[PDB]
């Protein structure tokens, strides 16, 4: 032994350094340096050559390098000897493979019998070990010792992974003693001649008894039998001589034997020397077994327990021998017939007809599994019976062993169970002892599901015995005698001292079962290659672990329910699906949250607040919905600090009343300014957002909740204020109003913008109305916004005419509508003026019938030119008039028509803002000066007059029912707005209807490499068209985000229209300048071109692929939680990915896999080599030759590349505007309509993971390392070493990768900002205000990201919200979670965060609680100034 530790290394030509360290034998060929060609197919000449490897000059770094080499060297041998399986007979398979790695480490620099060149070998090794010299500490022998000793200690642990054949056995050597077992630290020569006669024993001794089996087969056998005879004598004279010629040899050695190669000195010390039955029940062990005590296996360290059924099998008592005998292939089956049969009575001593089957059950499945020879529960009777199973087993049967006992077990299985009821007289194969099941019983599973199992049903029989009687008594009848029952049921469920456990709580065995089959499902998904239908996997734990996770079982929640039925756990129909968290467990002052499944929980389930015989608690009912809730507890008069739930409130410690302000009151502001913005989020989101008596009481509990907490936080800033006046401090009202304008101008402006008065001249008036005016109204503003978030519940919980108008038909007549039929007009881009508004039925201009005469004639003739059919509006065929049908039976887009019209006259009555013809304008003026409860009652006159031509025309014609109500009777009730929206709303309607007719018209008539034909006039007309449109929508999104500054034009035009969902406005009418080279025909090239796409490699000529619509990464974008199907916010990183690339390709693409596969692949390598580049590129800036950039870069490289590899599979939590289109066409393209979205899913994933030469995975990451490689090429630099390695780990779910990147981005944030203030706190007022502005939307999203990971932190498929596996979380909560994963430096494969707030600071640092606190006061009197200052600047 000795201190020098080594591989530890990192990035030496392999994978990394953090896949090792776990005491694993996962090492590839890489990271040796270079990257067994020499096996052969199986004085002295021993195999040993057979049984070696030559992968082993200044290219090594240090020792930790070549001893990663003989690592890598030994598990290749032991891997070679154990698949190659020399002697199946499974009794001495791996002295071979011990032989050999004692040779092995004698080859370093020791006794080398190698005849040939071996020479190389002992020259590089000499080199390795004068470079390791050059540092000279003591005085060659020292290194070589250590080295040898830690080689000893580890590799034992390497080489022997693979073999599991068998004071601990059931593992040949030990790969988990930690120490070394045997040493053959013995002389090579004698231990080649062990070896040789050994081999020689062993096969002659074979080859007699089968020469002896093949004599009596036969009934010339004669002459064969004494040739063989005469071969064998020839064979043991050879081997007489070997044995002289190594007495001869060692005699020459003794006589010229007649610190310093030790080895030798002992082998010529060791030389002189020489020539000089009925068991007890049990109490399920749940802890590893020894060598001679029951209990787990290694693996299954603390894992499920043992039942006592298992401890009590006759066949686990001793070698497989009858009790009563004294003692073939056929006598195997007849004993183990009477052992079967003998077991039976064992098991009859419970009598019943349900439990006993079960009972039954399971004895023969764990007689399979141990017959197989797979089994865990591996009491004192196990390691021989193996051993004796093997070899009676070798001299009936001697592909594999496992195979045969598989074999012969699923053939042999129906007598072994028909032999356990009661079977003496075996029949060729109810009325027998038991009648469990039919004859098969299929119990294939692995032990450890059938162990959960029982022992999930032994701890319900108990619940429901408890439950029973809780039930009984306290069935709502309860004062003192029902409280004996529920503290009974308490102490039972939580008694760290029933039946099972080990005398442990509950909790921890439910903790470690999860822990295991969280770590089987892992190591089934990653390590394992072989997974389901193949050609449904016979049998393997990890191929039946698969299918679990590709059901859904992933936790093992989800398999208890689906395996358990008629709810025999309680009786209670408590599920396992759903969780319960009590306070704590007192046994083994501070009480500590814990979370089971729902049949542990605390008391019986849904008698929660119920099971002391109380009232209902409606507001505990409220609480404990999780919905509507809010975390704040708000004579003396003085302060009302109302804390935060969490973090107590704790002094400045500095403040002081000498010479300053005041001390003691900044905590109450800071709490006011926390409270102030996350009520507002909350009402806010409420207000957004919509049983329902339910939810409005627990609705009406939360605004009387903040109602009072608002009335205590005013009381508060009123004894603040008088504080202050008492020694000048801002009223509510200027908070709140400064608040509002700060809130408003952090998210838009950068940092506050020096030039705040320089603002869109629309927005002001926005932000004046919904802020307030120029006198200060915080306070009324907030009561408004109360109100109506009353209000909103107040809402939510409430659910003749015969005259014959027809008569004066003069004056309109057909207008020139936008067709020929028989002078078409556009758009006029105020905002715009859509072509049905310039020209209407008012060639007319008392006056009131009049207007209804003329807007009856309008709404006729607008009704009839829609009835004739036209394709301005509606959507139809070439024959027109099908296919596109309204329900109700009236033409499309005629309410729409006709609402618009009657806001246009509305507005024209009225005279608001809109921009039309100026005599039109000093007409309309005119009439106001000439002339609103008239204005509503004229318009409800309009309205019935609308209803009676409805009603008429319906009766004319009486094709259906329609009485004025074909989309409603009721006026346009738009808050908004209804004159610049409706003539947006009106022009995107017509866009995505001509952009449809023009795909139609291209994919009909260019379908079927340049461009000659009708192909060139259609595509420049789209072109043309394309470019207005695009001038258009800009003008028009210009006008809407000065108007509305805070809400997107694409989700407003798309959600409202079914008709533009293949429509993607932000790369139709992109700005950039590649819109106009590489797209030049607008979204359709693919098509007009009629090209074919392709990747270019590295290796290829000067041709590259510079094709790209890539912009530069920005780094002042901010988190958003837009776009997104609760509590998760999208980081930069993902709002910025390229996938501009990809859509005119998904939307060429229709039922066409055959090339769309090909497409996307090509796109989606050009994609990610461009944003591999363009990441690079950015978080290398000057071409800075620095460590850390490089990681971080290399990191934001692998979560771009796991976001793609989600948003292909599927896994995508954003829907933006690329995305849901991209989803929708994958949808449609793989499988078909009639498939589930599973089978859909599950074919995008087998595509993506395998080729149905190389995977698209490995393409993809090709291409991003092609893209770093470019973009170091321009900066004339080393290669990175985090981007050279190919193998990577599978990626987590997207919320854990999204919170990672927050953390470390906080992080790094919060150590810039407080080195920044702390080194200069006159520029302390600048940095306490960037510091203030950045940490307060960071308290907002850790406390969402928090609640959602509570959410889901270990649910499943079945069980989480989204439809997606978390059940590798294993987190009590989120900040452990983040402990131990940001604790080291950065790697760039898989640590990719590094924070010095490991401990429970992260929710104190979001506040001002203790990590600011010396500059606490400090930043609240730069703060007060400087609120002061905005304020008057404001006002």
């Amino acid at each position: 032994l000795k201190a020098d530790p080594s591989e530890v290394e990192y990035y030496r030509s392999g994978g990394d350094g953090d896949y090792l360290k776990n005491n694993i034998c996962k090492i590839t060929v890489n990271h040796s340096d270079s990257g067994c060609e020499k096996k052969l197919p199986p004085i002295c000449v021993p195999p040993r050559r057979e049984r070696l490897c030559t992968y082993n000059f200044d290219k090594i770094r240090d020792n930790n390098a070549f001893l990663a080499d003989v690592l890598l060297t030994a598990r290749n041998e032991g891997e070679k000897i154990v698949q190659n399986h020399p002697d199946t007979n499974s009794s001495n398979v791996c002295n071979a493979l011990e032989r050999s790695f004692a040779d092995l480490a004698d080859i370093i620099r020791g006794t080398d019998q190698w005849k040939g060149t071996n020479s190389n070998l002992e020259k590089n090794l000499k080199q390795m070990f004068a470079k390791i010299r050059e540092n000279d500490k003591v005085l060659y022998t020292k290194l070589r010792e250590a080295w040898w000793n830690a080689n000893r200690q580890k590799v034992w642990e390497v080489i022997t992974c693979g073999a599991r054949s068998n004071e601990l056995c059931r593992k040949c050597g030990h790969y988990e003693k930690e120490v070394p077992t045997k040493l053959d630290y013995v002389p090579q020569f004698l231990r080649w001649l062990t070896e040789w006669i050994e081999d020689f024993y062993r096969e002659k001794q074979n080859l007699i008894d089968d020469m002896e089996r093949h004599r009596e087969e036969c009934t010339s056998y004669c002459s064969t039998c004494k040739d063989k005879c005469k071969k064998y004598c020839e064979c043991v004279k050879k081997w007489k001589t070997e044995w002289e010629n190594q007495e001869n040899k060692y005699k020459d050695l003794y006589e010229q034997n007649k610190n310093t190669s030790r080895y030798d000195d002992y082998v010529k010390d060791f030389f002189e020397k020489l020539e000089a039955t009925s068991r007890s029940k049990k109490k399920w062990i749940w802890k590893k077994s020894s060598g001679n005590e029951e209990g787990l296996q290694e693996e299954y360290a603390n894992t499920i327990g043992l039942p006592p059924r298992t401890q009590s099998l006759y066949l686990g008592n001793l070698p497989k021998l009858e009790n009563v005998c004294e003692d073939g292939c056929l006598i195997v089956s007849f004993h183990e017939g009477k052992n079967l049969k003998k077991r039976y009575p064992q098991n009859k001593n419970s009598g019943n007809k349900e439990n006993l089957c079960k009972a039954l059950e399971y004895s023969f499945a764990d007689y399979g599994d141990l017959i197989k020879g797979t089994s865990i529960w591996d009491n004192e009777y196990t390691k021989d019976l193996e051993l004796n199973l093997q070899n009676n087993f070798g001299k009936l049967f001697g592909s594999s062993l496992d195979e045969l006992r598989e074999s012969w077990w699923n053939t042999n299985k129906k007598y072994i169970w028909t032999a356990m009821k009661h079977g003496a007289e075996m029949n060729i194969t109810t009325g027998s002892g038991s009648s469990c099941d039919d004859i098969p019983t299929i119990d294939l599973i692995p032990q450890y599901l059938r162990f959960l199992q029982e022992w999930v049903e032994n701890f319900c029989e108990q619940r429901q015995a408890k439950v029973k009687d809780v039930i009984t008594n306290c069935k709502s009848c309860c004062k003192t005698k029902c409280k004996d029952e529920c503290e009974k049921y308490k102490k039972f469920i939580e008694a760290c001292g029933g039946i099972g456990t080990a005398g442990s709580p509950w909790s921890k065995r439910w903790d470690q079962i999860y822990k295991r089959y969280s770590k089987h499902i892992e190591d089934a998904k990653r390590n394992r290659k072989a997974g389901t239908k193949n050609c449904c996997v016979q049998s393997d734990i990890d191929s039946f672990f698969k299918h679990l996770i590709d059901i859904g079982l992933t936790t093992p929640s989800s398999y208890l329910s689906n395996v358990l039925d008629d709810n025999i756990c309680g009786a209670d129909k408590a599920p396992w699906t759903t969780y319960t968290t009590y306070t704590t467990t007192e046994k083994c002052d501070t009480l500590v949250v814990v979370n089971v499944p729902s049949p542990l929980g605390n008391t019986p389930y849904r008698y929660k607040y119920a099971c002391q015989c109380k009232i209902p608690t409606n507001e505990e009912t409220c609480d404990d919905r999780k919905e509507y809730m809010n975390q704040w507890s708000c004579k003396n008069d003085n302060y009302e600090l109302c804390k935060y739930n969490g973090v107590d409130v704790k002094p400045t410690t500095v403040r002081s009343n000498s010479s300053k302000l005041d001390g003691n009151d900044v905590t109450f502001f800071n709490l006011f300014e926390q409270w102030n913005k996350e009520i507002q989020y909350q009402i806010e989101q409420y207000m957004t957002n919509a049983n329902c008596k339910e939810k409005c009481k627990c609705y009406k509990l939360w605004i009387e909740k903040i109602n009072d907490q608002w009335g205590k936080q005013k009381d508060n800033y009123n004894k603040f204020r008088s504080k202050q006046i008492y020694d000048k401090v801002v009223s509510l009202s200027n908070f709140l109003f400064f608040s509002c304008w700060e809130e408003y101008i952090q998210k838009y402006f950068n940092g506050d913008w020096s030039k705040i008065k320089n603002i869109g001249s629309d927005t002001f008036e926005f932000l004046i109305k919904k802020c307030g005016n120029n006198s200060a109204h915080g306070e009324e503003i907030f009561n408004e916004k109360l109100k109506n978030a009353e209000k909103k519940c107040k809402e939510n919980e409430s659910t003749s005419c015969d005259l014959n108008a027809t008569n004066y038909i003069r004056g309109c007549q057909s207008k020139t509508y936008d067709g020929k039929i028989f002078g078409e007009k556009q758009w006029i881009c105020g905002a715009c003026i859509p072509p049905r508004t310039q020209n209407l039925c008012v060639g007319e201009l008392l006056l009131k019938e009049k207007i209804k005469n003329a807007i009856h004639k309008e709404t006729e003739l607008l009704y009839e030119y829609h009835d004739t059919g036209t394709a301005i509006i509606s959507k139809n065929d070439k024959k027109g008039q099908k296919g596109k049908n309204d329900p109700n039976g009236l033409p499309k887009g005629f309410c729409h028509a006709v609402q618009r019209s009657f806001i246009d006259y509305k507005n024209m009555i009225l005279g608001t803002s809109v921009n039309i013809y100026e005599h039109i304008g000093k007409l309309q003026e005119d009439i106001k000066k000439i002339i609103n409860a008239w204005w509503k009652g004229i318009e409800r006159e309009m309205w019935d007059a609308v209803r009676c031509a409805i009603t008429k025309i319906n009766k004319k014609n009486n094709n259906s029912i329609f009485n004025g109500d074909e989309c409603g009777v009721s006026p346009p009730t738009g808050n908004d707005e209804d004159q610049s929206v409706s003539w947006f709303k009106e022009w995107g309607e017509q866009f995505c209807i001509e952009r449809l007719r023009y795909e139609q018209n291209i994919r009909e008539a260019c379908t079927i490499d340049k461009i000659q034909g009708a192909c060139k006039r259609k595509c420049e007309k789209y072109k043309k068209y394309i470019s207005e449109k695009k001038q258009e929508w800009d003008k028009q999104k210009t006008k809407y985000e000065n108007k509305y500054v805070g809400k997107s034009a694409s989700d407003l035009l798309k959600e409202n229209y079914p008709e533009c969902i293949s429509a993607n406005f932000d790369f139709i009418f992109n700005d950039n300048i590649e819109y106009k080279t590489y797209y030049p025909y607008g979204d359709y090239s693919s098509i007009c071109s009629c090209e074919q796409v392709k990747y270019y490699k590295y290796n290829n000529a000067e041709k590259k692929n510079n094709k790209s619509l890539c912009y530069e990464k920005d780094n002042d974008m901010t988190w958003s939680k837009k776009y997104i199907k609760e509590g998760v916010y999208v980081p930069p990183r993902r709002q910025q990915l390229c996938l501009y690339e990809l859509f005119p390709i998904i939307i060429k693409n229709e039922e066409g896999m055959e090339k769309a596969k090909e497409e996307l692949l090509e796109t989606l390598q050009i994609v990610a080599e461009r944003e591999a580049y363009y990441l690079w590129k950015q978080y290398n800036p000057t071409g800075k030759g620095i460590d850390d950039a490089n990681k971080k870069a290399c990191c934001a490289i692998r979560g771009s590349f796991y976001d793609l590899e989600d948003i292909i599979k599927g896994n995508d939590l954003v829907h933006d505007e690329y995305t849901k289109y991209i989803d929708s066409k994958l949808n449609e393209i793989f499988g078909s309509s009639d498939t589930n979205d599973i089978d859909t899913k599950r074919a995008r994933t087998d595509w993506w993971e395998n080729e149905t030469r190389k995977t698209i995975r490995q393409l993809v990451w090709d291409a991003m390392q092609s893209g770093v490689r470019y973009a170091v090429e321009e900066k004339n630099e080393n290669f990175p070493l985090c981007m050279g390695v190919e193998h990577i780990g599978i990626a987590k779910p997207q919320f854990i990768r999204w919170l990672e990147e927050w953390t470390n981005e906080f992080c790094e944030k919060y150590t810039k900002y407080f080195e920044d203030m702390k080194s200069k706190c006159i520029e302390c007022k600048k940095a306490c205000a960037n510091y203030t502005n950045w940490l307060n939307p960071k308290r907002i999203e850790w406390n969402g990201m928090s609640n959602y990971y509570n959410k889901i932190y270990r649910k499943s498929n079945k069980e989480s919200e989204g439809g997606k596996d978390y059940s590798m979380i294993m987190a009590p909560t989120v900040i452990d979670y983040l402990n131990k994963r940001c604790h080291g430096e950065i790697n760039g494969n898989y640590i990719c965060c590094s924070c010095k707030n490991i401990g429970a600071y992260n929710t104190t640092s979001g506040t001002v609680n203790k990590k600011l606190q010396k500059k606490e006061t400090e930043c609240e009197e730069e703060k007060g100034p400087l609120d002061l200052m905005n304020e008057v600047l404001n006002k």
